[PDB]
C-alpha cells in the first residue's frame, strides 16, 4: 500500500489540492493522496494510490 503510484487522474476543475483528494477516492476507492498539476495547459487532478 503505497501512495507513490498514480492510479488515474480525477476531473476537478478548478483543481483543489484538498478537493482532488476527495474526487480521487470517488472515482478511484483505493486512492489515498490526490493532487493538482499542470500538464500542458490545464490542471489535472492526479489520484495516487495503491495500485492493485
Amino acid at each position: 500500500a503505497h501512495c507513490d503510484h498514480f492510479l488515474g487522474e480525477a476531473p476537478v476543475y478548478p483543481c483543489k489540492e484538498k478537493a482532488c483528494k476527495s474526487v480521487c477516492k470517488e472515482h478511484y476507492h483505493h486512492a489515498c493522496k490526490g493532487e493538482c498539476e499542470y500538464h500542458g495547459r490545464e490542471v489535472h487532478c492526479h489520484c495516487y494510490g495503491d495500485y492493485h
